């Protein structure tokens, strides 16, 4: 198995979530032609490969995450032959294009579920996991085990025509694959993979895959939530008994027959376990997403916040960007996607137009010099920030948001400070915060959409938006164009370089330098904090000559680091 891998190593991804990034023909809703319609703006950031969320048939109780038919396109986005141009045209600009593989489960709307939720004699009953109901001292009927599913609520569904609990780790709409059942694992190769890899694209970014594998006697989960009835079993779901199986089987099957790139999301917290997935000798996926940097500032089964831990999040930096240079492995880096806040918000200051503007090129400083295949999601590249505290919890349509919030509501009894905390929570690290339409310029909805958006367009769009940064050499935008083009032209160092944390316990300054074999290497330093504070490069660097600093090198003050400033220097 010789392979191209070099334009996956090297490239960057863009995530278009289709439902909010272009809106073609006024109905609110983003679609493909609008998608086709800005493929020469995506080129134009930097872009080599574009991440399209899913698009697939879906009645969107997840935004396309509970897929009613692997080869049918969701109708508002498009045509069957709409998908085929969306391939076609992003090939015709260099752009190379993965779709997102959504295997754990499918709708309960996809004619496999009806078929095995019929009878417990159907054909495709064992296609899904049903479990018999369990009974407690009083004789009242309750699940299998403690599952809490990870949008709130018991992870089984009790069926009443069949007598009969289904499992449901995501939504109710969303019932689980038997992994365990031969001619499920056939029906997705044929519908889900091999499908679309025959109609030419580029690869896929696989949906949570590490939990495809449950455990035969499905054991209660520990107490992680100390005194809480349910818990969340992510910790005994992840790389089960089949799961090594299944993916070694998925890439002899197809993903090793084209010139493709996966990407998995979810990684295990082990050096030696996250390479049974990514080594290059296992022949099972590329590279994967780690959640560990995602959830520095927040703990989502105890809904709670927290501040950053400076000293945690160089740990968690290096734990990943080891992979790169000393193993046979591949890593990724990312700050924003679907799933998550806003990174400027969460990670630097949106707080004013000027500390938006820095906040922006900070963070692009931080992902541009990590090495591993670099992704960006749409509107990061303009700084579009988190939906501020005026807009009202009715906005934020996400099921999981509404799930939690309704869930304070109930347990509270609509305890005002609770609710208040709660939306504190979702305001910082909701997932609406990706999902607020893309901002292009100044018009109605930031131009959009001629209509009225799904969803409400985040109301600093007058002064964030494309329009007003393209042609600004000061934007944001620009600046991710030029380190984008630094990271190409300096690839041995920023994309294939080694990584290692000096000055450790420093809690205000992150200090790394990034090494090639050839040498060659940068040191790069980001102050965090809201002071200037002083630190002197001659004491981590013999010599030293600055590259580049995010506020501007005739702005960058020796012995010292400005609010929210990164730098980058060559050293040795
Ligand atoms: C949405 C996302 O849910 C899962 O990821 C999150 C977990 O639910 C959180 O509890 C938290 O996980 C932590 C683990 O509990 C902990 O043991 C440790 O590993 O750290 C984790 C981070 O603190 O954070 C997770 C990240 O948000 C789930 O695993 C992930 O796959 C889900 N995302 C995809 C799944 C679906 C289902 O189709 C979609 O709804 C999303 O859009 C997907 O992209
Ligand atoms: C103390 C803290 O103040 C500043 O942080 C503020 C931000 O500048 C504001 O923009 C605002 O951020 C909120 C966003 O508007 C909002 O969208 C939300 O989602 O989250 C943010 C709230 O967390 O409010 C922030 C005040 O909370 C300042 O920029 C920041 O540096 C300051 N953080 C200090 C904390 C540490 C300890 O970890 C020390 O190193 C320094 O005192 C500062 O770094
Ligand atoms: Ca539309």
């Amino acid at each position: 198995q010789e392979r191209n891998t070099a334009w996956w190593r090297e490239g960057t991804v863009y995530q278009v979530y289709p439902s909010s990034f272009k809106d073609s023909n006024g109905d609110g809703i983003g679609d493909i032609p609008g998608i086709i319609s800005k493929l020469d703006y995506i080129k134009s950031v930097g872009t080599d490969i574009v991440w399209l969320s899913p698009h697939y048939k879906s009645p969107q109780v997840d935004m396309g995450y509970d897929i009613s038919d692997y080869k049918a396109i969701h109708e508002p986005y498009g045509t069957f032959d709409d998908c085929i141009k969306l391939i076609q045209e992003c090939h015709d600009r260099g752009l190379k294009i993965i779709f997102d593989l959504v295997v754990n489960h499918t709708s309960d709307q996809h004619e496999w579920f009806k078929q095995s939720r019929s009878s417990k004699s159907n054909a495709k009953r064992d296609w899904y996991i049903w479990k018999p109901a369990k009974y407690d001292e009083q004789g009242n009927r309750i699940p299998p085990n403690n599952w809490e599913s990870y949008f709130g609520g018991s992870a089984w569904e009790w069926d009443e025509e069949t007598q009969e609990y289904y499992l449901h780790l995501f939504a109710k709409e969303q019932p689980d694959i038997n992994w365990r059942n031969l001619q499920a694992r056939e029906a997705i190769y044929k519908d889900a993979i091999l499908f679309w890899l025959d109609r030419g694209i580029d690869g896929f970014r696989i949906d949570t895959v590490q939990i495809y594998s449950k455990p035969e006697d499905f054991p209660d989960a520990p107490e992680r939530v100390p005194g809480q009835k349910l818990q969340n079993p992510s910790i005994i779901v992840e790389t089960g008994p089949q799961l090594h199986e299944i993916l070694q089987e998925m890439n002899r099957k197809a993903f090793s027959k084209y010139d493709i790139m996966t990407v998995g999301e979810g990684s295990p917290p082990s050096l030696e376990k996250t390479l049974e997935y990514v080594s290059s000798s296992r022949h099972e996926i590329d590279m994967l997403f780690s959640f560990d940097f995602g959830a520095l500032d927040h703990r989502e089964i105890a809904h709670t916040l927290n501040d950053i831990d400076m000293v945690e999040m160089k740990e968690t930096v290096y734990r990943w960007q080891r992979l790169v240079g000393k193993t046979d492995g591949w890593t990724t880096f990312f700050l924003e996607n679907h799933d998550s806040g806003r990174s400027i918000s969460r990670f630097a200051s949106d707080a004013t137009p000027e500390a938006r503007n820095r906040s922006t090129k900070f963070l692009a400083v931080l992902q541009a010099t990590m090495s591993g295949t670099l992704y960006l999601y749409q509107g990061q590249e303009i700084g579009i920030p988190n939906l501020p505290d005026e807009v009202p919890i009715e906005e934020y349509k996400d099921v999981n948001s509404i799930n939690y919030y309704n869930a304070v509501k109930e347990d509270t009894k609509n305890d005002p400070d609770a609710l208040k905390k709660a939306k504190k929570y979702l305001q910082k690290v909701a997932r609406d915060h990706a999902r607020s339409p893309m901002q292009w310029d100044a018009s109605k909805h930031s131009g959009f959409t001629d209509g009225e958006p799904w969803m409400i367009v985040n109301p600093i769009y007058p002064e964030v938006n494309v329009a007003a940064q393209e042609w600004d050499a000061d934007s944001g935008l620009n600046f991710w164009r030029h380190i984008l083009k630094f990271r190409r032209q300096h690839k041995d160092v920023m994309v294939y370089g080694t990584l290692e944390v000096l000055d450790k316990e420093n809690t205000k300054v992150f200090t790394f330098t990034k090494a090639s074999e050839s040498g060659r290497t940068f040191l790069v330093a980001l102050n965090f904090t809201d002071k200037a504070v002083d630190y002197d490069v001659d004491q981590f660097a013999s010599k030293s000559t600055l590259l580049l600093s995010s506020i501007g090198n005739v702005h960058h003050k020796s012995g010292s680091l400005q609010p929210l400033e990164a730098v980058i220097f060559e050293i040795h």
